[PDB]
């Protein structure tokens, strides 16, 4: 008999199962693909090998403003090895710490028909729509298989499909994205996402709107065309991505027969993450609490970690689903905590927001022999609401905005105002100190 | 007649002459060499290009890891070039924006016997001591002149002497610092150093401890030698560089007879930056306020900016020189806030100090392939002092540590704690994360 079973060895699943180790609990944990999941072998590792790849093409492609004579070629297959590689080491160190704290591991697909209480860590798969051609097409997941490609064109407009395209032309693909509104991106605020379209479009990316491909075609092998209802036609695509979303591992659980909710197959839960049936539990984004889903790997790091000590020790501790500071991996990339420009005259009203922005040239730049005003951006925003000047929102996009953030969130966190910012000495010289004179 | 006359038009002089320009002061600011001064032209700007420099050459170094072939050569001279082709620019742009807000320039040395406000702006000016051979030495200045070298050695282990060795290094230099003490850097937390030195000597950066050199012998030209007390001695250098410190622009101002007082040369001030004589003020290092000097660009922009406040629209806003953000750029660069784990010590007495402090790869070097354990590292460490655990010191070294400090920052003079830190849920996958899980 187990004090808990833990059902997906994915980001919630481990750390839940470690840390309840932590505690004492006699923990198992069964998997049945490779150990770390999505985050691990689909998703944010490789994603984020990927992106620095395309970060050193670009530092290749400018040494020369730098004092370098420099040739280089590019190789996929390498890059592609390299970091297979890599996430092989990955799996075997999982593996290894998880006999470092006790947990029985078993391989094999979980199903429910022995252990005290149960956890759900079984995440998503991806989402193909019925679409006609969609047979013709592949899922943000199989890129991490593409060694050869001429051109890709990737439907949809969200994060994924954002760092995906900006990662796509940087590796010497020509691109296209196809988006159903006005502009990607369409949940964050709208200026950081022009700079964003503008620098993509500066660098050849191609963005379409109010697109919606009815027809995925297959001329041949390698040689595709995406049809939109509009009358606009694009052809030669190698490989058509479809980045439409995810939906949770829960088709066959044998679950029913528990009466165990489900609002379109994410499990429901509440702010403990238990089931309508006790006993039996759920984090990480296949499920949904309440109702938050939000799949990033840290929150159901949080979740898993938590829930094993309301389980073990003491349930003072409960995950927080407000104010997620996220980074978009685009080129270049974004910082986002709290609520755009927009969002906050939603809920405060217009007569209460109060909005700093910048736009510079990260000094990086300053010796590409070019015209200053063609050197990639960066443009930060402060949005605030209220009378001493709340920080409700916060964003920037830019060399390095993925390292910035971090540390402003644990200050949004602590209600900080614009002027726990102005009275913040700055550091010099660095972009992020822009968000201390923004006077 | 002037409301405010601005002698000295580095970083202190410009902010404060065109803040007060914009409460409507009639103002005048007088400059001997071009504006921006020791930031611009010698300090932060140029030192901050040529470890971007060094960074593109690690970069093209090791390309390869990452799917890349490539064959390059560096060409000293050309990085001299752009980089003074951007410092000129900048010169023309202070000048433009000193036009834009009515502020009166003046091309000169400044010298008292016509304004209301006189404001001393001068900072320093190198400092060469008593030592022989010294007349074979330059300083951290002149460095900036240099387009050809084989070998250089600089003797101090300040901040900037730390910063422009790894520059040097990176740049295919032979190098050597040498150094009084047991380690470099004796100013920081000695972990955070440990890591430093272990790096720089897996660079073959020579680091020569418990050294005083007593001669500067010049063989030939381009033919020098480093005696130290003890019988090492060291052959072979081009340049030897003294980074001694430096001294305020103080020596003929023809001030004594103004009975304005005088440490040894720092003009003395308040918290208000007022002299012993009324009218007459001082910011940016070439002070000392009291007694703190602080030689920090964003200090001495943050002190003339306040200043023209008092003087202008209202007194309220002071200056704290309690708190200072720094980055050492070295390489790795360096984030540091607050006190070292042994200042905390010898301050709240180590019953009351608790640490936390992590060691890892940043995943930009997981497709290098090398073992793991010879991967360049990150390191952080957290300096609590108290019962919920208040932040005292935050340090961290490593690949982008310049750009995730400036944010914690705002967090601690919030007082923030572990705590807060610990309910901030991370970014990932990301370095800056880290700082939440130190569990
Ligand atoms: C391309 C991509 C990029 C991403 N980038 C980021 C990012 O940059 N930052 C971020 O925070 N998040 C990112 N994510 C989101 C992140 O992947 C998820 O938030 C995270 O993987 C959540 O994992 P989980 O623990 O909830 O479930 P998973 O990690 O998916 O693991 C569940 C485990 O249960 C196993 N399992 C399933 N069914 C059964 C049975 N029956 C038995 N075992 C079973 C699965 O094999 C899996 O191992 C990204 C996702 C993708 C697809
Ligand atoms: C190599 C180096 C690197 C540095 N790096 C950093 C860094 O990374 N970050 C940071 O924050 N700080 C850095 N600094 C410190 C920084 O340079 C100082 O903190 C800053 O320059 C202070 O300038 P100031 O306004 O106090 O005086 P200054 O900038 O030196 O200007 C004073 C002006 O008055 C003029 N003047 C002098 N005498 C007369 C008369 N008589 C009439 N006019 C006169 C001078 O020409 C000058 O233009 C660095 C310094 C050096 C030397």
């Amino acid at each position: 008999v187990y004090d808990l079973i833990v059902i997906g060895g994915g980001s919630g699943g481990m750390a839940a199962a470690r840390r309840a180790a932590r505690h004492n609990a006699k923990v198992a944990l069964v998997e049945k693909s490779r150990l770390g999941g999505t985050c691990v072998n689909v998703g944010c590792v490789p994603k984020k090998i990927m992106f620095n790849a395309a970060s050193v093409h670009d530092i290749l492609e400018n040494s020369r403003h730098y004092g370098f004579d420099t040739k280089f070629s590019f190789n996929l297959p390498l890059l592609v090895e390299r970091r297979d590689k890599y996430i092989q080491r990955l799996n075997n160190i999982y593996r290894q710490n998880l006999s470092k704290d006790k947990v029985d591991l078993y391989e094999g697909t979980a199903s429910f028909l022995e252990g005290r209480n149960i956890l759900i860590a079984v995440g998503n798969k991806p989402v193909f729509p019925p679409v006609k051609g969609i047979e013709n097409t592949i899922s943000s997941d199989e890129f991490f298989n593409i060694k050869e490609s001429k051109k890709i064109g990737i439907v949809g407009s969200g994060y994924i499909a954002v760092e995906l395209i900006n990662v796509i032309k940087r590796l010497g693909i020509d691109s296209y994205i196809f988006a159903r509104g006005n502009r990607i991106l369409r949940k964050f605020d709208e200026s950081v996402i022009n700079v964003l379209e503008n620098d993509m479009k500066k660098n050849n990316i191609n963005i379409v709107t109010f697109a919606d491909v009815v027809e995925i075609k297959k001329v041949s092998d390698k040689n595709l065309s995406i049809h939109l209802s509009d009358g606009r036609i694009y052809e030669h695509f190698d490989h058509v991505i479809y980045c439409v979303g995810r939906s949770p591992d829960t088709e066959n659980l044998k679950l029913e027969k528990l009466n165990v909710e489900t609002n379109n197959n994410y499990i429901v839960v509440d702010e403990n993450q238990r089931t309508s049936v006790n006993n039996i539990y759920a984090v990480g984004d296949c499920c949904m609490v309440k109702f938050y889903n939000v799949q990033l790997t840290p929150v159901a790091i949080n979740a898993g970690r938590l829930l094993a000590d309301r389980l073990f020790l003491k349930k003072t501790r409960k995950t927080n689903y407000k104010l997620i500071p996220t980074v978009i991996f685009s080129h270049p990339p974004i910082g986002t905590i709290g609520l755009s420009e927009e969002a906050a005259i939603q809920i405060y009203g217009k007569e209460n927001v109060k909005i700093y922005e910048s736009k510079f040239t990260n000094l990086f730049f300053s010796v590409y022999d070019i015209e200053p005003e063609l050197k990639e951006k960066t443009y930060l925003k402060l949005v605030c609401v209220g009378k001493d000047e709340l920080i409700k929102g916060l964003h920037i996009i830019g060399l390095n905005a993925d390292e910035i953030v971090q540390g402003f969130a644990v200050a949004l966190k602590m209600n900080a105002t614009k002027k726990d910012f102005d009275e913040t000495i700055p550091i010099h010289p660095t972009a992020a100190e822009e968000f201390l004179t923004l006077q």
